[PDB]
């Protein structure tokens, strides 16, 4: 079932979501089920339960390859202090894109909907996207991470390098 | 002759504007005719000469009722510290608002279109208009001025008081 992807502005993005507790039942697959189903009608690479309007540590994402994956009770660390700048856009900001600093680097943990445990080391375009979604679930969106505004236009005018 | 508004990601909008010479001239009169249309017609309060991508130090504005107003070359110097808090859009970022702080209190001086000087004292929203339409003329947009990321969403979605 496709949800509604709630838009910027809306104070349900900028909560900090609880964990998820539901590891390996019926609902949990369901709601992650619908998330890829939202996420690929948007045609997106990310979407976090906040952006749905579920105040959960849940995010799917994926696809440079980027693994499909469902990942609940994400922690993320830096595995240097090199960052990376990079184009990001948001399904909640439509029509809009930045350039934002990430760390090149990351090792993300947590767990599969069915309960196992994931932990990866990322790099690149697959590390953006998991501290992208990251984000959402600590009520924090691209543009506070905005540092050179001239990156930042609706994607169809955008001319930057 | 309504005149399209470029949107932000065009660099037109990035630039440093440079001073109106055409004072009293035939040509500056229709330029200005044409702003006062195309603000109306996009429902403005303020739209500045690099909007519709004319490189020239000139905005128009007006309709707390604000004088309806064509200003060359502004200058524009602050009458204290006082910051205040207030809702922004813009014609060029359709759809989103946010919180910026301008001052309080300004002074402003440049020309009419016909070439008489005009200076005043201004605040409150008559003030906070024309630092927005002075940023234009500079280069710079309302994202690089927000400090309150919360504040920043759609117009129909925003709940912030
Ligand atoms: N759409 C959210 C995922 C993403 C894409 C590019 C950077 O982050
Ligand atoms: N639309 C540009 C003028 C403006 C309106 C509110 C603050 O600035
Ligand atoms: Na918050
Ligand atoms: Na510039």
């Amino acid at each position: 079932m496709i949800r509604d992807i709630i838009r910027m502005g809306d104070k349900r993005l900028l909560r900090v979501a609880p964990q998820v507790t539901n590891l390996g039942s019926a609902e949990l697959h369901a709601l992650v089920s619908d998330m890829f189903e939202t996420m690929g009608a948007a045609h997106g690479v990310g979407l976090a339960a906040p952006q749905i309007a579920v105040d959960l540590q849940l995010m799917v994402f994926g696809f440079p390859a980027v693994p499909l994956t469902a990942l609940a009770n994400a922690q993320i660390e830096p595995l240097s202090d090199e960052m990376e700048n990079g184009w990001e856009g948001c399904l909640s900001i439509p029509g809009l894109r930045a350039v934002i600093p990430r760390y090149r680097y990351i090792r993300y943990r947590g767990f599969a909907p069915d309960g196992s445990p994931i932990e990866r080391e990322a790099e690149g375009f697959h590390a953006r996207v998991v501290q992208h979604e990251y984000d959402h679930l600590v009520g924090r969106l691209y543009p506070s991470r905005i540092e050179n505004f001239d990156t930042f236009g609706f994607d169809d005018v955008l001319s930057y390098d």
